[PDB]
C-alpha cells in the first residue's frame, strides 16, 4: 500500500490526470476503436477506410484526440495479459503513410511488449527492459518542457523506462500500437 | 550534442545543484578522503581512528558534509573505470555501527557496480540492471517531497534507474560506499 500511496501522491504533486480517448480518424484500417474510444483490438484484415491525411497507413497505430504543447501530463493504460502492445506519444509531424522506424529521431517516444515477455523500449537502438512483475497496467508521464516521457507499473509504482531528456518539436499526441489478433484489447483508463 | 544539452537543461529547470563534499568525520576507517574532501579511496587496512558515533563502523560509506529536509537537488559523481562502487542518499537515522543491508527498508537508495560488469539497484531483494554503456559520470537526483531517487549517466544523458517513489523520514545525506581496492578513485564533481 505504501508504494501505491507514494505513486499516488507523486502523480498529484506534478502531472496533470488527461482523459485520453481513441481517434479513429487516425486508426491504421487493420484497428477497431470501441464505440466509448477506450478500447482497441485487431482486425483480421485491412477493413475498407477513406486514406484521409491523419490516418496510419502502414504502422499499426492510433492517437488520442488531445494533443500536448506545454506542462506535465500523465495516462493509464490497461495492457493486462497482451502479449503484445506499445504505447507513448509522438509528435504531429510522424510519417503517416510511408514505413519509417518508430524511433524518437523520427518522433516517437515508445515502449512495450512482444512475444508474451519481451520487454523493450524503442529508442535507437532498442533497450532491452528486466521488468520483475509483467505490469497489467501502465502509467505513461509527459513533461513537455524537459523533454521527458517515462512509464510505470501503475499498480505497484516501480519504474520501468525514462527515455533521455529531449527536445520536442510541435504538438505531441498519445500514441498506441498493437500488431497481434489476441483476445485481450488495449483499454485506457479513464481520468 | 543534443542529449547532454537536453539532460544539461532538465537538471537546471527543475534540480537545485548541490556542491557535495565528503565528511571523514562519518567514513568508514578503511577508507582514505582527500584533501579537498572530493575523492574517496580504499586503504588497504583499516585505520586507527576514532568511533564516534556519526561514523559508520560496519560498512564501508562515507555522507555528505549537508543533508537534505526538502527540495530537489543532484550531484554527479565521476567513477571513471572504477570496477566497484555504489552511490546514492541514506537518511540520518540508518544504523551505522552493526550489520544492516542497505535497503530502502533500512533507509539507503543507492546503485553501483560490483566486479566491473554488474550494474544493480540496492533494492530488496538487489535488481540486476542492464546498461548499454557503462557510466564514467553518474548523476544521483533527489527530490525529497515526491520520495524519488534516480539516476543518469551524466555524459549521455541516458537514464540508470528510479526508485518506486516512497516516504522518507528525516534528513538524506548523499551516501558513498567503495568495498575494493582500485586505482581509480571516486571523484564528486563540483556544482
Ligand atoms: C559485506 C559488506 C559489509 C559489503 C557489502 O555488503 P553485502 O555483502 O550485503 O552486499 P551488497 O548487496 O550490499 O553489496
Amino acid at each position: 500500500g505504501e508504494k501505491s500511496q507514494a505513486y499516488a501522491e507523486w502523480k498529484k504533486a506534478l502531472f496533470q490526470p488527461a482523459d485520453v480517448i481513441l481517434d479513429p480518424n487516425t486508426a491504421n484500417p487493420i484497428l477497431l476503436v470501441s464505440d466509448d474510444q477506450r478500447s482497441l483490438q485487431r482486425a483480421d484484415e485491412r477493413q475498407n477506410l477513406p486514406d484521409n491525411p491523419e490516418r496510419f497507413d502502414w504502422h499499426y497505430c492510433v492517437l488520442g484526440c488531445k494533443s500536448f504543447t506545454s506542462g506535465r501530463h500523465y495516462w493509464e493504460v490497461e495492457v493486462g495479459d497482451r502479449k503484445e502492445w506499445h504505447i507513448g506519444v509522438c509528435q504531429e509531424n510522424v510519417e503517416r503513410k510511408c514505413w519509417v522506424k518508430m524511433t524518437p529521431e523520427n518522433g516517437f517516444w515508445t515502449v512495450g511488449l512482444t512475444d508474451g515477455s519481451k520487454y523493450r523500449a524503442l529508442s535507437d537502438p532498442r533497450t532491452k527492459l528486466t521488468v520483475a512483475n509483467p505490469p497489467q497496467r501502465v502509467g505513461v508521464f509527459l513533461d513537455y518542457e524537459t523533454g521527458e516521457v517515462s512509464f510505470y507499473n501503475a499498480m505497484d509504482g516501480s519504474h520501468i523506462y525514462t527515455f533521455p531528456h529531449t527536445f520536442f518539436s510541435g504538438p505531441l499526441w498519445p500514441v498506441f500500437r498493437i500488431l497481434t489478433l489476441e483476445p485481450t484489447a488495449l483499454t485506457i483508463c479513464p481520468a
